[PDB]
């Protein structure tokens, strides 16, 4: 059965839960259920971390190789994206839905827990994170009612940016496509703590790096930006 080490927000105190048989049992434990901000909670284990690290290093290596081969304007955009991604702390993340209030359909929607796990937690943020081929990347104040296109009014796009869409990645790791052109306009308001990823245009991406947007998104769905708490590294 599963043993879970829980890091409370700030990562300076832990709780221990287990043995637990499955996710539903974990999130309903009396010391957790009504205490944690579940959407931002991040469950992981050694295997998920190892895979995420491999995937991340692959993304960074592709970005470097492409940078060397690209036009100079595109290369400068790639360099910026690379720098935004350089200091991710890779934890991996299991794709389980933690919220106690979710309606679970199908037996497999309550995953068994076997072995050791780590649960990282955060409080609901008051910012969102903007990343990618966009100027002024970083944390932005979250504002009630503001759409993705509203946020982008103050963030010019960089050479080689996707002209059509932003990816919204919620704190749970779910992704929503957010149109940002006139022709495909669709109003989308990202919730507190989301990441907004603006990727590379299909036109600029060479075929050998075709999967690169999806690979980056997959990296981002496995991280919770606030966790980056570190003292002696960036």
């Amino acid at each position: 059965q599963g043993m879970v080490t829980i890091y409370l927000p700030g990562e300076q105190q832990t709780l221990s839960v287990g043995p637990v048989e499955n996710v539903a049992q974990l999130v309903t434990q009396p010391q957790l259920r009504d205490r944690l901000w579940w959407p931002g909670a991040l469950l992981t284990d050694s295997a998920a971390k190892a895979k995420a690290l491999k995937d991340y290093q692959h993304v960074m290596a592709q970005l470097a190789s492409w940078e060397a081969e690209a036009d100079d304007d595109v290369a400068a955009t790639i360099k910026s994206v690379r720098q935004q991604l350089l200091n991710l702390n890779i934890t991996g993340r299991l794709p389980v839905k933690l919220d106690p209030d979710f309606v679970r359909v199908d037996e497999n929607s309550n995953p068994p827990l076997v072995g050791d796990y780590t649960l990282y937690t955060v409080q609901r943020p008051v910012t969102i994170t903007l990343l990618g081929a966009v100027s002024g990347a970083g944390q932005l104040p979250w504002l009630a009612g503001r759409s993705v296109t509203d946020y982008l009014q103050d963030h010019p796009r960089l050479a080689g940016a996707d002209k059509n869409n932003v990816m919204v990645i919620t704190p749970e790791g779910e992704t929503v496509v957010a149109p940002v052109a006139l022709w495909n306009k669709r109003h989308v308001e990202p919730p507190p703590g989301s990441q907004l990823w603006l990727g590379f245009s299909a036109h600029v991406l060479p075929e050998k790096y075709a999967d690169l947007n999806d690979q980056i998104v997959s990296v981002l769905t496995q991280r919770v930006p606030e966790l980056e708490h570190h003292h002696h590294h960036h």
